[PDB]
């Protein structure tokens, strides 16, 4: 479809002009003019970056190979990254004066939960992660342990049942305390005079803070809920004395619900498989519908978005709490092009740029309640928070916040509109986090540690360095600790407390429940006012971190320190001189080759981004891009430095490709590698990620992935 200087193909083309226009007050001759334009006026820049990025890396790989046995001098390295622009200077201090958020964002300390957007199931699930039942997240893993006579069944098991009911109780007396007496004590709840009253066996109470009382369902002689609030967090009682759950409670509990994920950001990046005008408006597709508020997904049942939970006011009004996470998109980093829009000479459109565009416009519909638009607003305040990863630097920032402003023309929306959710998951971000933080002072809604892309960083842009350590280690070195420390202090000094989110990085381990409530509370307690989760269950047991940690104050407490200096970020995790035993090293190809192949097989076969792969100690590993980036990028290094032959790696993924067919037998869809490891376009392109991976710029996996899924593709339609 001919349009200006443009080949955009019909199924976009469809899509933009029925589906996504229609409503936005946008002329559709004249968007597909903005479009032409703002392509076409930003193309130079996103190549002249990203040209950029491999010189630095030429010159970073020239000085490490010209520099061997004896090790590295750093005030050197510092001077040479300088010299080449690479660590730019350090700005003046300032404050960000980015307005129009809203209070989930600017305010809120709680989890931040992330979905693939090609997926409308989990999609849905995800906004609706807003509200979670606690019963279900620890009756359903293995935070009330299976071990004791308590195992799960088909059957409900009141041994389980009763470890659950008094774990929460437990909580409601760490969080909402009772002025007297504990909950575990409750015989029923009741309003009197607007305040909260408990009965318990010898007295009745209200709460050692009546401003914890948010609210209550039902008549108030007798509630059929009761909503409380703690560090800015609601909790909710379901009362329902001919429960399953309810008969066996002293107060007829049915559950305990909390608000979990305050936001959710629909991703479009690593963790789904676009790589077509089909793929892309399919996600394009169930975005809209989330800001329209009308998608659906079919399970006897419908999956919609949840309504606004009304109730009644402590003193006997109605009001409203929303019943929805507020959504986030993430857009595409100004990495790739995409078929879906092509030059006349058939150079592809960066994917970025469309990205801004169509994403933004489609959000429009999620900022007003109309026919049109549809019924749920997204953002009460009239912003588009979109997530920008992968960026390399302020320069790179600077032209994300350029692009923005350009779709926002196009779009006729008010300048700094599209807000951006800033990853500090590149070296070059890291080490100029404040220049980053400037370049974006009036849009910027958060900052987060992408550990995962950012360990990816660290292997390849050292990759002339030597041997790296094994994977396992990365999380103790100096370069890593500095980082997430570094952060927090750069977010703080920019006045991010009340204005923008702090954020960490993602729990992996979607078995590990147990481990995630003891472990991930140290995030909170670093200061991170938001941090990343695997799944509305996990985001319903991080809630109740944000219970116990009080955020707000750690931040207060925390302002003005500097834990980490330039020579701590700069830090290379070498293996200098540690000989890893012949079994250990046999160990990380084995592990690493697994994790590929049971990551790629799914991906370029069956065009799903992220999936459950179990490790060679079969702990379940949520993994994605970045998580491939680290696998891959370690092989690489140490293929690069001869700690493995080439021929070392082609045994491991023979002997780990039919295991991974073995875990992924049940599967009707799936078609295993072996034996004919050679006719497999899956196996080739795990191989190539290795095999080619110092050679990928800034050891970015989407060109194998996604030229190797457009040939799987092709070989199944002819
Ligand atoms: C890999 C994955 C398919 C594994 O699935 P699984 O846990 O083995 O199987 P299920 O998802 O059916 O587990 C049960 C429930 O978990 C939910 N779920 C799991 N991850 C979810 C996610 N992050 N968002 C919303 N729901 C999720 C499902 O909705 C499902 O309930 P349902 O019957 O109502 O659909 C899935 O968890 C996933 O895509 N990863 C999480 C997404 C993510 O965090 N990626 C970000 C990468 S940066
Ligand atoms: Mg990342």
């Amino acid at each position: 479809v001919s349009v200006g200087n443009l080949r955009i193909a019909r199924v976009l083309y469809d899509f933009v002009n029925n589906e996504a226009l229609p409503g936005t007050d946008i002329d559709p001759d004249s968007f597909w003019a903005g479009v032409d334009k703002v392509v076409a006026d930003l193309t130079p820049q996103n190549q002249a970056l990203l040209n950029a990025r491999d010189e630095l890396q030429a010159q970073i790989d020239k000085w490490h190979r010209r520099r061997v046995i004896e090790p590295i001098d750093m005030d050197a390295y510092r001077q040479f990254l300088t010299e080449i622009g690479y660590l730019l200077p350090e700005p003046d201090d300032f404050t960000i004066t980015t307005s129009g958020v809203d209070a989930e964002i600017t305010t809120t300390a709680g989890p931040q939960l992330v979905v693939p957007v090609l997926n409308a199931r989990f999609a849905l699930n995800a906004a609706n992660a807003r509200w979670g039942s606690l019963y279900d997240a620890l009756y359903g893993t293995d935070v009330i342990p299976e071990t004791d006579g308590a195992e799960k069944g088909p059957t409900y098991n009141k041994v389980r049942g009763d470890k659950v009911i008094a774990y929460a109780r437990k909580f409601l007396d760490d969080s909402v305390p009772l002025s007297s007496g504990s909950f575990g004590d409750a015989t029923g709840f009741t309003v009197q005079d607007g305040q909260l009253v408990v009965a318990l066996p010898d007295k009745s109470t209200g709460l050692a803070n009546p401003g914890q009382f948010a609210g209550y369902t039902g008549a108030a002689e007798s509630p059929t809920s009761v909503l409380l609030i703690n560090h800015g967090l609601h909790i909710e009682i379901l009362i329902d004395p001919e429960s399953q759950v309810g008969t066996t409670d002293r107060a007829g509990v049915k559950d305990v619900i909390l608000e979990s994920a305050i936001t959710t950001i629909m991703d479009f990046e690593d963790s789904v498989a676009a790589v077509d005008a089909a793929d892309k408006v399919l996600g394009y597709r169930n975005w809209l519908g989330l800001n329209k508020g009308d998608l659906a997904a079919a399970v006897a049942f419908l999956r919609v978005l949840n309504r606004d939970r009304n109730y009644t006011a402590p003193g006997g009004g109605q009001f409203t709490l929303p019943g929805r996470s507020l959504m986030f998109v993430r857009n595409v980093g100004h990495l790739m092009t995409n078929d879906a829009i092509v030059d006349t000479d058939g150079s592809e459109v960066f994917e970025g740029i469309m990205d801004a565009l169509f994403t933004g416009l489609i959000a429009i519909h999620g900022l007003k309640a109309s026919d049109v638009n549809g019924p749920l607003i997204n953002s009460r305040t009239g912003s588009i928070y979109i997530v920008k990863p992968k960026m390399h630097g302020p320069a790179e920032v600077a032209f994300t916040c350029e692009l923005f402003s350009r779709v926002e023309d196009v779009l006729g929306l008010p300048q700094n509109t599209m807000k951006i959710g800033i990853m500090d998951e590149e070296r070059r971000t890291t080490v100029n986090l404040k220049a980053c933080i400037k370049a974006a002072a009036d849009r910027v809604v958060f900052i987060n540690t992408g550990f995962l892309d950012r360990t990816g960083d660290e292997i390849h842009t050292s990759m002339e360095a030597g041997p790296m350590v094994r994977k396992g280690t990365m999380k103790s070195q100096p370069w890593i600790l500095a980082y997430e420390d570094h952060n927090v202090d750069a977010g703080l000094a920019a006045g991010f407390s009340g204005r923008a989110q702090v954020g960490k990085g993602m729990w992996t381990m979607t078995e590990l429940m147990a481990d995630m409530v003891e472990t991930k509370i140290a995030q909170p307690r670093a200061g991170a006012s938001t941090a990343w989760v695997p799944s509305p269950t996990a985001a319903t047991l991080h809630a109740l971190h944000y219970h116990q940690v009080d955020v707000a104050a750690v931040q207060q407490g925390l302002a003005g320190k500097r834990r980490a200096t330039i020579e701590q970020l700069l830090t290379i995790p070498l293996a200098k001189e540690l000989a890893w035993a012949p079994d250990e090293i046999r160990e990380e190809v084995d592990n690493n080759c697994q994790s590929i192949l049971g990551y790629v097989v799914r991906w370029v076969d069956q065009g799903v981004g992220c999936s459950k792969v179990p490790d060679i100690h079969d702990v379940a590993l949520m993994e994605d891009r970045a998580t491939l980036r680290i696998s891959s990028q370690l092989l690489a290094n140490w293929l690069r430095h001869g700690v493995i032959t080439s021929a070392d790696v082609r045994a491991s993924l023979e002997r780990m490709a039919p295991l991974v067919d073995r875990q992924n037998a049940g599967d009707v869809a799936y078609r295993p590698m072996a034996p004919n490891f050679d006719d497999s376009i899956a196996f080739l392109a795990a191989q190539e990620l290795i095999l080619s991976g110092a050679q990928q710029p800034n050891g970015y996996t989407e060109p194998i992935l996604h030229r190797r899924r457009r040939e799987f593709k092709a070989r199944a339609a002819e």
